[PDB]
């Protein structure tokens, strides 16, 4: 039951788990109705809707069901690495996407500390 975010086909946050609140700093009510791009930094932020549009038309997976590390952005403006897995679903005839997130800040810190010593 980690950080899970569900968005519609236009990238608007539909569900936002409790763990996602603790990780991103946004309450579920504040997040719901916002675009998922509020969780990442630029350039990705301004680019995110184009990535979603691209996929929706080419039916071309780039990261759907792949799993990878990106940098996300918390409410206070701080950035952090996180592993992200996007899953695709359908409901009411329209696409929905789910993102499972695993915070990796601690890992990056440990790795960094071990490097500097
Ligand atoms: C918060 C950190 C995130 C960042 C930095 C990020 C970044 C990106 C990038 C760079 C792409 C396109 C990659 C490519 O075309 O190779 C992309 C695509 C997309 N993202 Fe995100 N994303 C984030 C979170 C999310 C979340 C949480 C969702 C769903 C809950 C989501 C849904 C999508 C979808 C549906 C696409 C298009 C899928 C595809 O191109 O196959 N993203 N994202
Ligand atoms: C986006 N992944």
């Amino acid at each position: 039951p980690d950080a899970m975010i569900v968005i519609d086909g236009h990238g608007i946050i539909q569900l936002f788990s409790t763990a996602a609140e603790r990780l991103f700093g946004w309450s579920e009510l504040e997040a719901i109705g916002q675009n998922v791009n509020i969780l990442m930094p630029e350039p990705d932020r301004s680019r995110h809707d184009s990535y979603i549009s691209r996929y929706r038309t080419t039916s071309d997976p780039h990261i759907i069901g792949i799993g990878r590390i990106v940098t996300g952005k918390r409410r206070d403006g701080t950035t952090f690495p996180m592993h992200l897995s996007i899953g695709e679903m359908q409901s009411g005839g329209e696409p929905y996407f789910t993102g499972f997130v695993r915070d990796l800040t601690e890992h990056q810190q440990t790795q960094a500390r071990l490097q500097e010593l």
